[PDB]
């Protein structure tokens, strides 16, 4: 058994280093370049992946796994046993395969266009029509346009995709594929634990969208806007309406005190997407973290390419399994919210870095949730007025009128956030569970939407429409619970990091720039890898083991207090009891 087990994880891992690297080689080529010959490579090299796969998998399910003295090892060969897509026949293994890259392939190159006119790609064109247009046509026009193509082009795909992933899932153990997926966790509690934060969040989302529905009544009408019922889901700066701080121009609770266009500063003092990446990577070196390697910087992806080439555009990092490679994959645009992006990308390579010794099966975050988090952490720090200000892009600081303007600009991003972010999986979850058929993955999404974050769409929906494929993360077939974990951990570390840097004062006044105390509680913790269960990475950055909602209600509490006031005067209704109305 035990000597075994050893020589068997000691051959996964040399094999699995070779096999996943010239994997991620060619899935990197497909993505930087989409064209029928890097289609071709890819789903060539699927198979020797899953041939790979199922040699070692077969072999992992003869050990006796709770038999096994050594913990790290019982561990690997546990994951091992799991084959993932590999685990079916030939005949679904290439349908299914063939589905998820053309679901890829259909979202990242679908075009809006007009009639004699010009076309539209999601990025950066309707992104900046949906973070701009204050028209609500023109809005209206971009936001059922890219349903239009990009959604309903998706379905074709979807109901297959389910059944596929669904027996993948099954010939691995479990009982659909959101169970997998959960399973990433290790927390029988998972539902009611996330359940519990997100009623947590409530009386701050209710009065961030109370008081943001008041704002979209004075600027868009009396006529479009029901002050007791859903927001109209194409007026939040976002084509998901996932993060509203594209409007806060329309929102700002003290006008008198004006802050910076951002993007002109940064327009103006000639940043770029390198520059972008480089002072991100400044940010991580502060905390005595690890530079990105000069093999980064030669190979990565830091722009949309201007040489005809087709690409996934939606930002992403790289692990190529050897150590030395990272890259990040990003058409990156010059703003703001592009550079807490660079940041939550370079968060991912950090980690990648950090564990880069452990078996291969260990390369991974301590749950999803910590590998989307900690890039974030730095971008908290990033975002403070006097940060912004350090890099020349904010003039100020420090009255209460824009502390509490500071408080609207963050809230708009991450309590936004929160039920949308719940929102994705809880649908998915019951797709894969089959509660929900095709027949109804639309008026489900939709009745979400609403129970959640209190929307309703601009224009009723009808049949061969499929919303869920024109959010990336579906046709991609990317879990979304880890960014809802995220967003809530992020500001429990955000917390923790502050106290170990000495930290005085109100939370969102923090900076951890170039604390290494800080940096020290981040590396312990993502040296870890997958090493460990959670809990224990938890413990190490924050002193305790659990998720909790309340590290971003205490940095959020001033900006409830002044909701609370502001919404009682003008005698909101908080939440959409008018519920089944739409304009
Ligand atoms: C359970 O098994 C794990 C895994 O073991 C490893 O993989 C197996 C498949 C097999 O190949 C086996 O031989 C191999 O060890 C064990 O985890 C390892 O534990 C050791 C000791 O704790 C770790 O050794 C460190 O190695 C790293 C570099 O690889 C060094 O940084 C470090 O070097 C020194 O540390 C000492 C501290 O005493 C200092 O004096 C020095 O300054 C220097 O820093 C260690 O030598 C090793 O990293 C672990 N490997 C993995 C993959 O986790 C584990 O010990 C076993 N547990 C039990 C209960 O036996
Ligand atoms: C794009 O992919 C094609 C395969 O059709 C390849 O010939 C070409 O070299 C690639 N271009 C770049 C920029 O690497
Ligand atoms: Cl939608
Ligand atoms: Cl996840
Ligand atoms: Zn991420």
């Amino acid at each position: 058994d035990e000597a075994e087990a050893s020589k068997f994880v000691e051959e996964y891992d040399r094999t699995s280093q070779v096999v996943w690297n010239e994997y991620a080689e060619a899935n990197w080529n497909y993505n930087t370049n989409i064209t029928t010959e890097t289609s071709k490579i890819l789903l060539q090299k699927n198979m020797q992946i899953a041939q790979h796969t199922l040699k070692y998998g077969t072999q992992a399910r003869k050990f006796d796994v709770n038999q096994l003295q050594n913990t790290t090892i019982k561990r690997i060969i546990k994951k091992v046993q799991d084959l993932e897509r590999a685990a079916l026949p030939a005949q679904e293994l290439e349908e299914y395969n063939k589905i998820l890259l053309d679901m890829e392939t259909t979202y990242s190159v679908a075009t809006v266009c007009h009639p004699q006119g010009s076309c539209l790609q999601l990025e950066p064109d309707l992104t900046n029509v949906m973070a701009t247009s204050r028209k609500y046509e023109d809005l209206l026009w971009a936001w059922e346009g890219w349903r239009d193509k990009a959604g309903r082009a998706i379905l074709q795909f979807y109901p297959k995709y389910v059944e596929l992933i669904n027996q993948a899932a099954r010939l691995n153990g479990y009982v659909d594929a959101g169970d997998s997926w959960r399973s990433m966790y290790e927390t029988p509690s998972l539902e009611q634990d996330l359940e519990r934060l997100f009623q947590e969040l409530q009386p701050l989302y209710l009065n961030l969208h109370a008081y943001v529905r008041r704002a979209l009544h004075r600027h868009y009408g009396a006529q479009h806007i029901n002050l007791e019922g859903p927001i109209p889901a194409h007026l939040l700066g976002n084509m998901w309406a996932q993060t509203w701080s594209n409007i806060y121009d329309l929102v700002v609770p003290f006008p008198s005190a004006p802050s910076m266009d951002t993007t002109e500063a940064m327009l103006k003092q000639g940043w770029t997407p390198r520059r972008m990446f480089k002072e991100a990577d400044d940010f991580f070196t502060s905390l005595g973290l690890l530079p990105v390697p000069p093999e980064f910087w030669q190979k990565s992806m830091l722009e949309k390419p201007t040489d005809g080439r087709e690409v996934v555009c939606h930002a992403s990092a790289w692990d190529f399994y050897n150590g030395k490679d990272f890259r990040i994959k990003q058409c990156t645009t010059v703003n703001l919210e592009d550079l807490v992006v660079a940041h939550h990308e370079m968060g991912h390579i950090q980690y990648f870095m950090q564990y880069k010794d452990l078996p291969v099966a260990l390369r991974e975050g301590a749950n999803p949730g910590f590998h989307e988090a900690i890039g974030d952490v730095l971008a908290l720090s990033v975002s403070t007025p006097k940060h912004l200000h350090s890099l020349n892009l904010l003039s100020s600081g420090g009255s209460d009128e824009h502390d509490i303007n500071f408080l609207m600009k963050m809230a708009l991003d991450k309590i936004a956030f929160i039920p949308f972010s719940y929102l994705v999986d809880q649908w998915r979850w019951r797709v894969f569970d089959g509660s929900i058929t095709k027949e109804n993955y639309n008026q489900e999404w939709w009745s979400l939407r609403l129970k959640y974050q209190g929307l309703c769409p601009p224009v009723p929906r009808t049949q061969g429409d499929f919303d869920p494929g024109a959010k990336f993360h579906i046709p991609s077939s990317v879990p979304y619970i880890r960014y809802f974990v995220s967003f809530i951990i992020q500001f429990q570390f955000h917390e923790a990091l502050c106290q170990a840097a000495g930290h005085t004062g109100p939370l969102h006044k923090c900076d951890i720039y170039q604390s290494k105390e800080a940096g020290q509680r981040l590396a312990t913790a993502m040296k870890l890898g997958f090493s460990r269960p959670w809990p224990e990475a938890m413990q190490l950055i924050t002193g305790q083991p659990q998720m909790s909602a309340s590290a971003m209600l205490s940095y959020f509490k001033p900006l409830l207090d002044w909701l609370r006031t502001e919404n009682e005067l003008h005698g909101e209704k908080l939440g959409w009891p008018q519920y089944n109305w739409t304009p």
